[PDB]
C-alpha cells in the first residue's frame, strides 16, 4: 500500500477490526491503537484526491498558527468546553492557546494585542536553526497542545508532537498525533504538516522528502462510517503539486498569495458531521 491507498487501508482496516469505544463528549467511534502512513512530498503534495480537502482552510490556519495568534477573529475573517472568561470570550481572546505555544511556550499570558517578542520558548525558530546547525540532530521537535488541557502548571501532555529529519538535502517530517478522527481531522493534518514541512523546507534549502503520520487512537466516529465506506469505493488520482511563488528568508514572511495549488482533481466533497 502506497500514497491515499494507505489513508483508504486504514479507514478499511478500523471498520473491519475497529473496537466500539467512546470518546469525551460521549458519541461512539470504531478505534484502532496504533498505525502510521508514509507520503513522498518529492515533487507532489499528499493533499487527499478521493473527496476535495479545503485547501484554502489548511492554508490560512496554518499561518495564523505560525503568527502564534491567540485573536479568534483573525481566521473567522479569513473565513475558516474551552469556557473559560467573560468579557476576552465576546472580544474573541482565545487565552495563551494554539501558536501560542509554538512561537511563546510557557509566557506569561497577558491579552491577545499583547506584545510577545522575545519571550517564551520560541519552538518553530528553534526547529528551523537546529535543522540549519546541526542537521543530522535527532531532537528537532516541536508540539502542540489541545487548549483544553492547559492549565499547563499541572505538566499536560502535548496532542501532537511533530519530529523533522535532514539528511542528502531532504526535509522530513514525523507527526505523531495521540488520537486521530479519520474522517475529518486526518485528511486536514495531513496536508497541513505537509505544508509546514514545504514552508520549513524552502527557508532552509532543503528538498522535502517524506511526511510519516502516526497515530495512538485512530478513530471513525459513528456518524462517519457510511460516507466512508463510500469514500473507499474511489479510485485516488495522482497527487497535485505545491508551488511556492517567490523566494523566502524567513517563516514569518509567508503569505497566502506565495502558494499555488496545480492539478488538484478530487472526487467531490464529503460532508461528514
Ligand atoms: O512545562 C512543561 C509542560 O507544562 C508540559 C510538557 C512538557 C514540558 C517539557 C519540558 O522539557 C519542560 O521544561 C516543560 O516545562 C514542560
Amino acid at each position: 500500500p502506497h500514497g491515499e491507498l494507505q489513508y483508504l487501508g486504514q479507514i478499511q482496516h478500523i471498520l473491519r477490526c475497529g473496537v466500539r469505544k467512546d470518546d469525551r463528549t460521549g458519541t461512539g467511534t470504531l478505534s484502532v491503537f496504533g498505525m502510521q502512513a508514509r507520503y513522498s512530498l518529492r515533487d507532489e503534495f499528499p493533499l487527499l484526491t478521493t473527496k476535495r480537502v479545503f485547501w484554502k482552510g489548511v492554508l490560512e490556519e496554518l499561518l495564523w498558527f505560525i503568527k502564534g495568534s491567540t485573536n479568534a477573529k483573525e481566521l473567522s475573517s479569513k473565513g475558516v468546553l474551552d469556557s473559560l472568561g467573560f468579557s476576552t470570550r465576546e472580544e474573541g481572546d482565545l487565552g495563551p492557546v494554539y501558536g501560542f505555544q509554538w512561537r511563546h511556550f510557557g509566557a506569561e499570558y497577558r491579552d491577545m494585542e499583547s506584545d510577545y517578542s522575545g519571550q517564551g520558548v520560541d519552538q518553530l525558530q528553534r526547529v528551523i536553526d537546529t535543522i540549519k546547525t546541526n542537521p543530522d540532530d535527532r531532537r528537532i521537535i516541536m508540539c502542540a497542545w489541545n487548549p483544553r488541557d492547559l492549565p499547563l502548571k499541572a505538566l499536560p501532555p502535548c496532542h501532537a508532537l511533530c519530529q523533522f529529519y535532514v539528511v542528502n538535502s531532504e526535509l522530513s517530517c514525523q507527526l505523531y498525533q495521540r488520537s486521530g478522527d479519520m474522517g475529518l481531522g486526518v485528511p486536514f493534518n495531513i496536508a497541513s504538516y505537509a505544508l509546514l514541512t514545504y514552508m520549513i523546507a524552502h527557508i532552509t534549502g532543503l528538498k522535502p522528502g517524506d511526511f510519516i503520520h502516526t497515530l495512538g487512537d485512530a478513530h471513525i466516529y459513528l456518524n462517519h462510517i457510511e460516507p466512508l465506506k463510500i469514500q473507499l469505493q474511489r479510485e485516488p488520482r495522482p497527487f497535485p503539486k505545491l508551488r511556492i511563488l517567490r523566494k523566502v528568508e524567513k517563516i514569518d514572511d509567508f503569505k497566502a498569495e506565495d502558494f499555488q495549488i496545480e492539478g488538484y482533481n478530487p472526487h467531490p466533497t464529503i460532508k461528514m458531521e
